[PDB]
């Protein structure tokens, strides 16, 4: 019997919130990552944009005060931790990476808070932008395959 | 004058151990979940992981043994035995609770033993996610609300 | 008077309850911490009074068998010291033979919480068996 | 060439020890059954009991536990394998057996468990009783009559 | 690109068999060395006799013919080659040794042909007696302990 | 299983 304290906190007082997500039950929905259809070997690196689940653009943080504040942008790696995603019937993984500018070159580093800016009276973008490499060796099987990124907004 | 009986044991063979603790005094300090800061009403949920005291991540739960054993975790309802973090000093109260899943579904229940695996040569972890519902009606005062989980590892 | 719930008549004796630490190995880093469990229900052990003005009474624990606070290994000759708190911050100790006080209002039954709570032994590796130990809790007026 | 394999293992969880024995070499020397000095044909039974090498008394086998734990006692047959001493020089032979109750009755058979009790914070001494018949028929040759019992306190 | 030659032999004449093993899938199962049980300190050289997979007893190796073939037995160093049996959870080893005489004296030094008699119409039995020295320093952690030994019957 | 030796001896002489 090894019982132990767990100090729980909120501070409320002038913070910041997400725009652009749904409460799917008690966890927030973002958005979706649809790369769309392809076949069994692309030559094309496939790329999408992160669509949030209320509005269907990007997701628009806006904070809540009159000071520019700071906040930071956090993405895990997926259910699996490593960029993957799966098929929903078969074993077959799907390696993917998330970048936050428009030229795939700025990666949202796992677990890294990657920075930015939001003024008053202003709502900012979070452009999660998706790319697939090339497979031009193994044809993945048939079906649909998935992936759950947790982005963590936070301060 | 009631005279009574406390009969009290230990039997010192085989066990398990938490780890990720720190001894606050007499009382193992398991953990913080920090919601972070925010405004008098937050329209997304807010959520938070509990960052083990020692390590500063996740608690991990390792048993002294070969054999696989498959140990409980319980959490009970906080100070008040209703989880709600309490203003320091105005009586404002904020409901919440912890549960066991990343998608918020797996509620760790008020006193009960959510059943965990442990295996060979190895460290479990122990989620504890915490979630906040949107408080879209009445702004609670500014300050610091608290409260104090004990979350019991017990065989 | 004063009556204290949550006990059985063990023969002559009140028996209040358990203070279960549970299942251990010879060396623990972790505090191990439990509460007691009453034996008549297996809850807290639930002290009323009788009457309708709040009544103040007390609760005094004793030093355990060797009235040093060991358990005992029921073959060998190994210890285990421990000690029982009040509160569930293990801050507030009983300290041994004294009258810990306490409320009660009519219509209600109040709590005693006893909380158990072992060192963290990280030196030698006491022998492997059951330890025991039977602390006396006198409700007294 | 026959390459074969051969599994070992030891379970170190919770045992039992026996004391009163030296390590000789790598070999426990448990004791000495010493019937002492005797002529060429003797009419009584020679009879002595064995004498622990570390002590002097019995072998005192305490268990590691504090339940009661039941181990068995066996015997071999000696060196020939039929319990009989041998002449250091010559072939002559000295038919002998161990009992395990004073009274010469309870015979330790060749190869068997003879079950034993041991108790809470306690050493159970075992009795390893010599006994040899009355040779009132030829006198075997002068010298020293030798034998190595192994004894196996087995689980 | 090496590509090369391993010339595979077979001499099909008048070869010696080993009796007392079962065939695991393609290996030979020989035998087991089982110390039994034990606590995390013994005193006393915890030591036990191989146990034949197929009967219960000795290997018993016979030789087919009718002149008296001299056959050796070579033991390995078990599976880290060093003879230590080794946690199945943890990394905790036991060192051990197999002797060939009853007295723990005349060990099978690894890799070594130790030599042996049979005649016809006999079979003759391989002692690989265990043996572990007294651990009187550490107590090795709770759990199973294991080594597979290659025994070597070649002619 | 601790497997332990005991010597067993008798001096025919006198």
């Amino acid at each position: 019997a090894v019982t132990g304290q767990v100090d729980v906190k909120l501070n409320i007082s002038t913070g910041c919130t997400v725009g652009g997500s749904q409460t799917e039950g008690n966890m927030n929905k973002f958005g979706t990552l649809n790369f769309g259809k392809t076949s069994g070997t692309w030559n094309n690196v496939l790329t999408a944009e992160v669509a949030s689940a209320a509005t269907g653009g990007n997701i628009s943080v806006t904070c809540d005060g009159t000071d520019p504040v700071d906040f930071t942008v956090a993405i895990d790696g997926g259910e699996r931790t490593d960029r993957t995603l799966k098929n929903t019937a078969s074993a077959d993984v799907v390696a993917y990476n998330v970048y936050r500018d428009a030229a795939r070159t700025n990666l949202y580093v796992v677990n890294q808070p990657q920075q930015f800016t939001t003024v008053s009276g202003q709502a900012t973008a979070v452009p999660i932008f998706g790319a697939i490499a090339p497979n031009t060796g193994t044809p993945k099987a048939q079906g649909d395959y998935k992936d759950t990124l947790l982005v963590t907004v936070n301060f």
